[PDB]
């Protein structure tokens, strides 16, 4: 852990939601998240990469217009942290609230309501170009000017390998076993982890991933 020591900083766009517009000031970020926006405490904010966006368009050249922050829901937009440089665990420091992340974005079938493409969620979760979401270790002012620096690095599983072994790899206590070990661990992820070492089976993913149509 030499990272810790690097003092990353990363310069941050904020949104919020009435659905979600650009933040220019301070504001406060309480434990449910930002004022004025809307496992609650696990899940107070949510972080979508920017360069997911080149890829989607790339993909989707027809509706390319669709694919801009924040049109994936998400509060924070950087460039620089992807789900293979973002670890389980990690806590950032934002202006003067601490944030950890606590495990990585879950696709919606509402999401393709939202962008009217059929099959978005299932392709979210196939590439793996999901996001995250942070619990807030402690509130404070926070503003759009103030960049998110690493403070502490405390496990080595990235947002990467925790989406792998949620929904690409076959059945695996030890992975499972190494998931639930990594810190600041979500509780509906503790939770889901815990249920298949006790089951024996990799609950299903339709009813998520395609609402009636799974």
């Amino acid at each position: 852990f030499l990272v810790e020591r690097e003092q990353m900083r990363y310069p941050v766009d904020v949104y919020t939601g009435k659905a979600k517009i650009q933040v220019d000031g301070e504001l406060m970020l309480t434990e449910l998240g930002l004022e004025g926006d809307e496992g609650g405490p696990d899940r107070a904010l949510c972080h979508y990469p920017r360069e997911h966006y080149l890829y989607w368009a790339r993909e989707f050249p027809e509706q390319a217009e669709l694919f801009v922050a924040p049109a994936f829901g998400e509060n924070l937009s950087t460039d620089g942290l992807t789900e293979s440089n973002v670890y389980m665990g990690d806590i950032f420091r934002w202006g003067e609230a601490l944030i950890q992340v606590s495990q990585p974005r879950s696709p919606c079938y509402k999401l393709n309501y939202h962008f009217d493409i059929s099959d978005i969620a299932q392709l979210m979760q196939n590439t793996g170009k999901v996001g995250w979401l942070y619990s807030v270790i402690a509130p404070g002012k926070v503003s759009a000017d103030a960049p998110l620096e690493l403070v502490s690095r405390v496990s080595d599983v990235t947002v990467q390998e925790a989406a792998a072994i949620a929904w690409h790899m076959p059945f695996d206590d030890d992975q499972y076993h190494r998931l639930l070990s990594a810190a600041g661990l979500s509780k509906s992820w503790t939770r889901t982890m815990q249920k298949r070492r006790l089951s024996g089976k990799i609950e299903d993913f339709s009813r998520r991933l395609w609402g009636k149509e799974g």
